[PDB]
């Protein structure tokens, strides 16, 4: 369909954990990144790899795992230990398979949200539910980086959003079959589920330490677009001649928030402002099927103009309960950014620095664009 699952939403259902034996030399390096980065053998280990053909990867789930393996290796190679000794050329034995596979999955050749959260997980017990206690990630960068907590919590917020995503068919059908009562029950279920996704978001404090995120994990998630340590981008040796720039990972790459924006007719990606340009660009980092779902929603008739035209106050209050749950999420998110970036940065990403300023201004603009779509203030 649009690769949307009814249980896990945009998450890859039950990711694959093992690659064919043909790829053992890839898998060994990814499984041992904390150790290999710590000693400083990681970059040697990459430079001595053979060139493995991607032809022995024979389905989507196996391609997704291979992207996740190669994306983590690539971040470990470029940033190394995390202190400024960078590499600007990615050796051909990684770059050629990584670029070929990325072109086939229609994704930029850099680690994205959909690799390290949406496919980087397993159930411990396949019988018991999708809870933190029954889950684990497949790969980590450094001992102590809190990557399990950070990836698993993001995932659980995605799985929470799933119960709301499966109501979107009901909304477009109720509109055209002119079914007022079922449209209203649907809009309230969406809002109920966005409110539950916010409470799951609170669990990030239970599992992620600000100091570990800011001084360790954040560095391996960063990219090479507008990054002065790699001001021209990365050379993907043997595939493109010139360096190329790609952005680092963020849940701006999550289809979740963008999809309820389109649904509720809130015009973020609309305009030429720098906030609209960012959010549109982050769509190039989403899997193609999810990109297409988003664009499909953009073309269907407007839920906002429907509600606005029917003089029906219960409909307007149900629409508003959806707009409100997005403002809440985005406001809790500002708090999150303050606690995990602005405050640790003060111990150039500080609140009044050049980075911490443009990012808070972007986030506050998106939240305030959302808040304006309220029908009742
Ligand atoms: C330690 C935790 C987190 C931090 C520091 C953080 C930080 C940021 C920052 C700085 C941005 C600005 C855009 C960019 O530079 O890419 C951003 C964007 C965004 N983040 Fe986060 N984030 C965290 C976790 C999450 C989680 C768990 C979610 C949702 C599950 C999320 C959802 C979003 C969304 C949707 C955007 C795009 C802006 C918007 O649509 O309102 N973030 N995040
Ligand atoms: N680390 S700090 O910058 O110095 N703290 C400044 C205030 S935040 C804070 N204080 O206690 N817990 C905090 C927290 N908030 O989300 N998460 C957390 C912290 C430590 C851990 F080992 C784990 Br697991 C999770
Ligand atoms: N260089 S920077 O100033 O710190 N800007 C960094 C841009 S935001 C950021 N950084 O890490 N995570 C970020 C994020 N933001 O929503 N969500 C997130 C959550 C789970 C993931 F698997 C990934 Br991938 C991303």
């Amino acid at each position: 369909a649009y690769h949307i699952d009814e249980e896990v939403g945009f998450a890859l259902p039950n990711p694959q954990e093992n690659l064919p034996d043909f790829y053992n030399d890839w898998m060994f390096i990814a499984k041992h990144l904390p150790d290999l980065i710590e000693s400083g053998q990681l970059r040697e280990r990459v430079e001595k790899l053979n060139m493995l053909s991607i032809d022995h990867l024979t389905d989507h789930k196996s391609q997704r795992l291979a992207r996740l393996v190669l994306g983590c290796i690539t971040m470990a190679y470029v940033w190394g230990k995390g202190h400024g000794d960078v590499r600007k050329v990615l050796p051909r034995n990684i770059a050629v398979p990584y670029c070929q596979l990325s072109a086939a999955l229609e994704l930029p050749p850099i680690l994205v949200y959909a690799d390290c959260v949406l496919a980087n997980w397993k159930k411990k017990d396949p019988n018991k539910p999708l809870t933190y206690e029954n889950m684990d990630v497949l790969f980590s960068f450094r001992d102590g980086d809190c990557s399990k907590g950070f990836f698993l919590v993001s995932l659980l917020v995605e799985i929470a959003a799933a119960s709301a995503i499966k109501v979107i068919p009901t909304v477009f059908k109720a509109m055209q079959m002119q079914e007022r009562d079922t449209l209203l029950k649907a809009l309230l279920e969406i809002a109920s589920c966005l409110e539950k996704a916010l409470q799951v978001f609170h669990q990030i404090h239970d599992h992620v330490n600000p100091k570990a995120f800011f001084s360790v994990l954040r560095i391996y998630l960063s990219g090479w677009k507008g990054n002065p340590q790699l001001s021209d981008g990365l050379v993907y040796e043997g595939f493109w001649e010139d360096p190329k720039e790609f952005a680092g990972g963020s849940a701006g790459q999550s289809s979740v928030f963008q999809c309820f924006d389109v649904l509720l007719g809130i015009q973020q990606t609309a305009g030429g402002g720098h906030a609209a340009q960012f959010l549109q660009d982050m769509r190039r980092y989403m899997p193609p099927a999810h990109r297409n779902f988003l664009c499909s929603l953009e073309s269907n008739p407007s839920v906002r103009e429907f509600v606005l035209s029917k003089g029906d106050a219960g409909l307007r209050e149900a629409y508003d309960a959806c707009v409100k749950a997005l403002v809440s999420l985005r406001s809790y998110h500002l708090q999150i950014v303050t606690k995990y970036i602005l405050i640790p940065a003060s111990q150039k990403l500080e609140a009044k620095g050049t980075g911490g300023t443009d990012l808070m201004n972007f986030l506050k603009t998106v939240r305030s664009t959302t808040e304006k779509s309220l029908l009742k203030e």
